[PDB]
């Protein structure tokens, strides 16, 4: 894949990806929830809310077909890898997590097909309130 779908793909897997990091502990969750009913977390050390987010597209790439759709509620995941893949397009191959963010870029050059989008968080859609109350259990304390 060199470019993003501009349309959700029918018939492949979707994927609800979201984080959550405790400011105190620094303990923090990744993790998805698919429409095909699959479900994984991971406890991460020493993270934030950022990285847990990113952690959990990575999680959606490692665990998908060569065809996936992935809903996340990241302004900033959704930006900073977006900002990669127009980077790509125009000037060819960040700051914060750069480690993180090329092990998700290497990922989705391999798909045959990805659509990412965003959603807003806690607004009821059904997917991203599942995956985020998997990963704030244990971790945020109130909404
Ligand atoms: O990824 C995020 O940016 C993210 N942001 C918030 C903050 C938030 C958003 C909307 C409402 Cl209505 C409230 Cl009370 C809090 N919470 C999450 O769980 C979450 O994953
Ligand atoms: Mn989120
Ligand atoms: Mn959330």
């Amino acid at each position: 894949m060199y470019q993003l779908e501009k349309e959700p793909i029918v018939g492949a897997e979707t994927f609800y990806v979201d984080g959550a990091a405790n400011r105190e502990t620094k303990l923090g969750k990744a993790g998805y929830v698919t429409n095909r009913g699959r479900q994984k977390v991971v406890t991460l050390t020493d993270t934030t809310n950022q990285k847990t987010e990113l952690q959990a597209i990575y999680l959606a790439l490692q665990d998908s077909g060569l065809e996936v759709n992935i809903v996340t509620d990241s302004q900033y995941a959704l930006g900073i890898i977006t900002q990669w893949i127009h980077n790509w397009k125009k000037r060819g191959w960040p700051v914060k997590n750069v480690d993180l963010v090329n092990q998700i870029i290497e990922q989705l050059i391999k798909k045959e097909k990805v659509y990412l989008a965003w959603v807003p968080a806690h607004k009821g859609i059904g997917g991203n309130e599942q995956v985020d109350k998997l990963v704030s259990a244990g971790i945020r304390k109130v909404l």
